[PDB]
C-alpha cells in the first residue's frame, strides 16, 4: 500500500475523521475498526483518544487498501496515520476499539490489528476490563 498526504479538517468521533485529501474535504471511516458509541461504556474515552491522536499530529497520512475506497455513505475507507503511527492500530492496541468490518479486499492490516487486540486483551485493557 502507499501513504498520501492530507490535513485534518475535523476529528469527528471514534471511527470518523474529516480531512482535506487532494485539496477536497472528505470524511473517512477508519478501516477494520468499531469504536463504542459515545453513549456506551468507554465511548467518551475512546473518542478523546482518537481525536487527540489526529489533532496532536504534525502530519496526517491517508492509506487506501486494495479494494473499495468509499463506502455506501460516500465515506472514504482508509488506514489513517498520525506522525507515522497508524490510528486504526493504536485504537485497538489500547483497548478502545475492536477489530471489525473485515471485508474481502480491504484486509491488508487485519492480522496486525488482530495482534494488537490480542495484546490489549492479554491486559484486560480498557474495554477488556
Ligand atoms: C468500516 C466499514 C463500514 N462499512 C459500512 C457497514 C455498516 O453499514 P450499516 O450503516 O448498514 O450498518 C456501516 C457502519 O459504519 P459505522 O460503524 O461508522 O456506523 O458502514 C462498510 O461498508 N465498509 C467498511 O469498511
Ligand atoms: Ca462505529
Amino acid at each position: 500500500l502507499h501513504k498520501e498526504p492530507a490535513t485534518l479538517i475535523k476529528a469527528i468521533d471514534g471511527d470518523t475523521v474529516k480531512l482535506m485529501y487532494k485539496g477536497q474535504p472528505m470524511t473517512f471511516r477508519l478501516l477494520l475498526v468499531d469504536t463504542p458509541e459515545f453513549n456506551e461504556k468507554y465511548g467518551p474515552e475512546a473518542s478523546a483518544f482518537t481525536k487527540k491522536m489526529v489533532e496532536n499530529a504534525k502530519k496526517i497520512e491517508v492509506e487506501f487498501d486494495k479494494g473499495q475506497r468509499t463506502d455506501k455513505y460516500g465515506r472514504g475507507l482508509a488506514y489513517i496515520y498520525a506522525d507515522g503511527k497508524m490510528v486504526n492500530e493504536a485504537k485497538v492496541r489500547q483497548g478502545l476499539a475492536k477489530v471489525a468490518y473485515v471485508y474481502k479486499g480491504n484486509n491488508t492490516h487485519e492480522q496486525l490489528l488482530r495482534k494488537a487486540e490480542a495484546q490489549a486483551k492479554k491486559e484486560k485493557l480498557n474495554i477488556w476490563s
